[PDB]
Order: C-alpha cells, then structure tokens, then sequence
DNA sequence: CCCTCCCT
C-alpha cells in the first residue's frame, strides 16, 4: 500500500476528469487505486495515487495513456 | 410539526452528508429538525424534513448553502 | 472536460 503524488497543469487535469467525471470514474473503478485530485482552479494540481503496486501501475498507465492521446 | 419531502440528485445529497457524516450532523443539530435521507446509491433521493416552520426553514437554508457553494 | 462526500 503506497502513495505517489503527480503534479499537473490545469488543462492536464481536465483530461483525467473527462466531461462529467467519467475519465477518473474508469481509472478509479478499473485500477483499484485511491485517486484524489485537489480541486480549485489552481494552475498546479496534485493527483495522489494510493494503494498496492499494481493498482498504482494500472492507474498510472491509464493516466499516461489519457495524456498520451492529447498532443496537442 | 410539518413534513416536507425534497427530491435530490445523488451528487447533491452526498454534499449534504459531506465527509464522514458531519455535514448532516451540523444541520440536524443547528436547525433542530427531523431530517431523514433515503439510502443506497439510487440516483434519486428523498430528504424528509419534519418540525416547525422555523426548523424546516433553518434546515432548508442550511442545505441551500451547502449546495450554493458548488459552484 | 471538475470527479467522489454515506448520515437517522
């Protein structure tokens, strides 16, 4: 059970929270991680990833994949 | 003693109970109304309010303010 | 693109 913080620009975050909140809703329900995204229109936002190794991995990889398809 | 039912989306209602449970704690205590909330992840939830016009009015106003800020 | 918040 480990935690890892990811830094993220404003626009970056919006992608992980696709219109209506589903994008996270997958990543969450699909990796098994505890995912939190500090709110408030702040230029830099933390996304905390919390859980066992593979859960993190999975959440990470989906996060990566989401941003990967946003260039630009 | 009046009963007034409030239809409420699943998102909204989660804000009234905000966190461990304290948001309702606040309103139950500080408004002095009989507040009930239907249970389970149903999209559509009822909040019954029983009491005097005062308590009903208090509770309601406390709800609106929890809602107003989200936003 | 803003997400969940579990109370008698």
């Amino acid at each position: 059970i480990l935690t890892i913080r990811l830094l993220m620009h404003g626009k970056e975050v919006g992608s992980i929270i696709g219109k209506k909140g589903e994008s996270v809703k997958r990543i969450r329900e699909e990796s098994g991680a505890r995912i939190n995204i500090s709110e408030g229109n702040c230029p830099e936002r933390i996304i905390t990833l919390t859980g066992p190794t593979n859960a993190i991995f999975k959440a990470f990889a989906m996060i990566i994949d989401k941003l990967e398809e946003d260039i630009n």
